[PDB]
Parts: C-alpha cells; sequence; structure tokens
C-alpha cells in the first residue's frame, strides 16, 4: 500500500494471536508495544525518547503481521500510549519512505 | 528520493540560517529541533513522546527545506536530541510511506 501522512499511519496488526493497531514510525530504531502479557523469557531493558525514558521487558523471535506481511524480531513491552512499528520491523515488510 | 530504512532516515534540511541533518519521522504529528533561535514570538506548547511530555516553543510560519522540496509551516523547538520533521511538514514535500 502506499500511505499519505495527513493522519497518523496507524494500521491493524497481529501479535500474539490479537488484533492491534500500531504506528509505522521511521523515527523509532526499535518496536514497542503497550503493556500486554507475553509467554517466555524476557530481558530488563531502557528505550529514551521525547520524554525521558521507560522501562520495558525486551522479548527476542517475536512474530508480528503488518497488513498482511510478516516480520520476525525484538519487541520491547512497556508504558507506551501507542503500539510503535520502528524500522527492525519495518524494513523486512520492504516499507521506504518516497518523495 | 527513495529512502530504506536499515539505518535512521536521516537528510538533510535548511532552516534559520543553518544547515542540519533531520530524522523524517512518520511517528511525530509536528516537527521539533534541536535548541536554536528562530524568528517570530513563541507560544509555548506540550508534546508528547515515550518517557512523557515536555514544554516546547512554538513557532508559526516557519520556512524550511527539505532535500530541495521547500516547506512552510510551525517549527517545534526544544529539548530533543534530534531535529524531527513531523507529518505536518511530510505531507506538504509528498513524503509517502510504501511497501
Ligand atoms: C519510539 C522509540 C523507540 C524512540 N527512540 C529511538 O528510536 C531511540 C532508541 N531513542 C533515542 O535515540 O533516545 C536518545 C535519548 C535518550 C534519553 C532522552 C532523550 C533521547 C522515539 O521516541 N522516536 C521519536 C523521535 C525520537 C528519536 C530519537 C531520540 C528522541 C526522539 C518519534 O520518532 C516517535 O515517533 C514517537 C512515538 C511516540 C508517540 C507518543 C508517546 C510515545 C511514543 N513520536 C514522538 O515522540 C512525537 N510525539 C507525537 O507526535 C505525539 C503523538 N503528538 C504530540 O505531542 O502532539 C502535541 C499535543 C500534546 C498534548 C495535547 C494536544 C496536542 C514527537 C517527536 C512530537
Ligand atoms: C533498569 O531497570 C529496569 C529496566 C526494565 C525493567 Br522491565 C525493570 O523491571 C521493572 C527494571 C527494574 O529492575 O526496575
Ligand atoms: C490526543 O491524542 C494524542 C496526542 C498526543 C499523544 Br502522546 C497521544 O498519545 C499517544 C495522543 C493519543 O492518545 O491519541
Amino acid at each position: 500500500p502506499q500511505i499519505t501522512l495527513a493522519k497518523r499511519p496507524l494500521v491493524t496488526i497481529k501479535i500474539g494471536g490479537q488484533l492491534k493497531e500500531a504506528l509505522l514510525d521511521t523515527g523509532a530504531d526499535d518496536t514497542v508495544l503497550e503493556e500486554m502479557n507475553l509467554p517466555g523469557r524476557w530481558k530488563p531493558k531502557m528505550i529514551g525518547g521525547i520524554g525521558g525514558f521507560i522501562k520495558v521487558r525486551q522479548y527476542d523471535q517475536i512474530l508480528i503481521e503488518i497488513c498482511g506481511h510478516k516480520a520476525i524480531g525484538t519487541v520491547l513491552v512497556g508504558p507506551t500510549p501507542v503500539n510503535i512499528i520502528g524500522r527492525n520491523l519495518l524494513t523486512q515488510i520492504g516499507c521506504t519512505l518516497n518523495f
């Protein structure tokens, strides 16, 4: 698809067997999801942005389906007000910026 | 151009008489620049990111050039570590996400 930016690029995703929306975010190095339960091991990490830092649980090898495209990578789960798809997954779905 | 996302989507911009690198940021509603002077009498504005909210300065009617594409709009200035080009400007230069 081609997505214009008059509105936030919020798209349907599937993760952990659940339908969610997430922001296709070219300004995010990493993928950061709203607090949710995922099974298995994780490691404590912190990530920084405009407000300072938040603490997140880092999960590896998480599958996310993004507009029907599969991506697998590292996902951080924590107190973000928006699910963020970062560049680690955007490259896997062949996402580019064009102008 | 077509910009892949293996690395940060940094491009050169011109603003306030200064050449700078900035992030083409689809996850940003607004454009936020590192501490600098801009012409005009600013208004206060709150913006929110990972880590919470910060208070920044809003300058309206600011000229910016982004890879040869001229734009005019509102630009925020505050304690960001990276110059961020947000959707308010990305739409003006005809920038889309594609996959
Ligand atoms: C999502 C993260 C992985 C992320 N950071 C990274 O990729 C790397 C690992 N971080 C990094 O390099 O951090 C270094 C450092 C360390 C300490 C503190 C400062 C910075 C990031 O925050 N990326 C942001 C840009 C940036 C990148 C590097 C360093 C600093 C910030 C935006 O691209 C990203 O798209 C976020 C997503 C977001 C939305 C809101 C809450 C949580 C996450 N957008 C934003 O931060 C923008 N906010 C918005 O667009 C919000 C949604 N709108 C808004 O504030 O509108 C005004 C409004 C407020 C209140 C009422 C009325 C209107 C901001 C740049 C303007
Ligand atoms: C550095 O500290 C953390 C980072 C991520 C997480 Br998740 C943490 O646990 C809540 C902690 C901590 O031990 O407080
Ligand atoms: C009013 O919309 C927002 C503005 C800034 C931020 Br930060 C928001 O959180 C993601 C929201 C929102 O929850 O929709």
